[PDB]
């Protein structure tokens, strides 16, 4: 695994705390670094560690690779989660990124769900419409970054999006990221996981991304805010998931949805591609919806 100095931090600087969150083959955990933070003085910065887990195999590891060297050309927004540095020698590979203390947007917004009349919970502040639209006009907005960097995400998921204290939202995960540059668009031509119902039609068959198939996924991310991490498409088998979207069925407007952001969510759903909104007109439409509440 060959060196990079610029990014390098020795594993010596890095001490391994609680775990935060994973899925089936990677794992990330709190940690704290010694030396990130310029200022000598007071120290030092907790970040999160990302890693492999132990049943990884050799592909992982080369996905996880992958995934560190596209945020390394990325650069810095205030809604993208922050490469900080990687251990990648004598060692497994552990790659540091700015911590988010709330969580995935998932688990975020499903932990401040009501009871309902009558219940109370006895163990962990409401959401506002305005909350959510914040949320969603923060993600628009490092979306748009993102495309300007001329890279595309192909996994936008309330899953993959974080909160900081701050209530700040970090679009992270960027396993399925991939470099647009001097590309009209970017096709898949291996196998591997595909986050099937947050995919446009054209990426599902055509195995065709671009930034507007991105906005597609913004479109069902949109439908997990409103629903307070609700999952998409409920109780409908994937397979077939597919001859409805080309039939033109899209997802119902949720309770909390205002018509406004409904018909947003609906443009993002457009079955031509060219037909969709821009990252840049979606930061638009929200800010006005926001400016106006
Ligand atoms: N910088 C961070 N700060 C706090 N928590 C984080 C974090 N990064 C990730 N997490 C937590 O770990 C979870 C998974 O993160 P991430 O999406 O990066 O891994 P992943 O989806 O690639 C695992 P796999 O590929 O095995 O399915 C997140 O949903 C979140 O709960
Ligand atoms: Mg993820
Ligand atoms: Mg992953």
């Amino acid at each position: 695994l060959p060196a990079d100095p610029k990014w390098e931090l020795s594993r010596a600087r890095l001490t391994l705390g609680k775990p935060l969150g994973e899925g089936a083959f990677g794992q990330v955990v709190m940690a704290e670094a010694i030396g990130i933070d310029k200022d000598r003085a007071a120290k030092p910065v907790t970040v999160a560690v990302k890693m492999l887990k132990d049943d990884a195999t050799d592909k992982d590891l080369s996905d996880l690779v992958s995934e560190m060297e596209m945020m390394k050309m990325i650069g810095k927004h205030k809604n993208i989660i922050n490469l900080l540095g990687a251990c990648t020698q004598g060692g497994p590979l552990y790659v540091l990124v700015e911590y988010a203390a709330k969580g995935n947007l998932r688990e975020f917004l499903r932990a401040r769900r009501p009871p309902g009349l009558d219940y109370s919970f006895d163990t962990s502040e409401q959401l506002t419409f305005k909350d959510l639209v914040s949320c969603a006009y923060q993600v628009a907005r490092g979306m748009e970054y993102l495309a300007s960097q001329k890279c595309i995400h192909r996994d936008l998921a309330a899953r993959n999006v974080l909160v900081t204290e701050d209530n700040v939202m970090k679009i992270a995960d960027f396993g399925l990221a991939r470099d647009v540059h001097n590309l009209d668009y970017y096709k898949e031509t291996t196998n591997g996981r595909l986050p099937v119902k947050w995919m446009a039609p054209e990426a599902l068959f055509d195995r065709v991304y671009t930034h507007q198939s991105d906005v597609w996924s913004f479109g069902v991310l949109l439908w997990e805010i409103f629903t307070l991490g609700g999952s998409p498409y409920p109780g409908i088998p994937v397979e077939e998931l597919f001859k409805l979207l080309k039939e033109g069925h899209r997802m119902d407007k949720p309770a909390n949805c205002t018509h406004d952001l409904y018909m947003i969510m609906r443009e993002c759903w457009h079955a031509a591609p060219s037909q969709r909104p821009t990252f840049k007109q979606l930061v638009e439409d929200l800010d006005r919806v926001l400016t106006v509440t």
